[PDB]
């Protein structure tokens, strides 16, 4: 079973723990990766359910369980705030455009 599933991707907690050490690293150092700079800030203008405060991160999950490293980021993303709290597991897939939707 899945704790988190977006579109078709299955993710276990684990999964989305390892993401998030890995992009909270980079924001301390002040580094990004890929063409379009990851971590980067995340606007929640949607309005999702964070129950953390912002400002907020978005960094990439990838499908394979790999970390991320520069190349396809894929449509799924973890958030996290300043203080290195999950905010929550959101997606590309399903939503039209670069809008997102949660995962579920
Ligand atoms: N797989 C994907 N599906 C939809 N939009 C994507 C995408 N990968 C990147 N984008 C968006 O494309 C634009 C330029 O790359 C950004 O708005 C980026 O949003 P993101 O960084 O929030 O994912
Ligand atoms: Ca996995």
């Amino acid at each position: 079973a899945c704790d988190y599933t977006c579109g078709s991707n299955c993710y276990s907690s684990s999964d989305v723990s390892t993401a998030q050490a890995a992009g909270y690293k980079l924001h301390e150092d002040g580094e990004t990766v890929g063409s379009n700079s990851y971590p980067h800030k995340y606007n929640n203008y949607q309005g999702f359910d964070f129950s953390v405060s912002s400002p907020y991160y978005e960094w990439p999950i990838l499908s394979s369980g790999d970390v991320y490293s520069g190349g396809s980021p894929g449509a799924d993303r973890v958030v996290f705030n300043e203080n290195n709290q999950l905010a929550g597991v959101i997606t590309h897939t399903g939503a039209s455009g670069n809008n997102f939707v949660e995962c579920t």
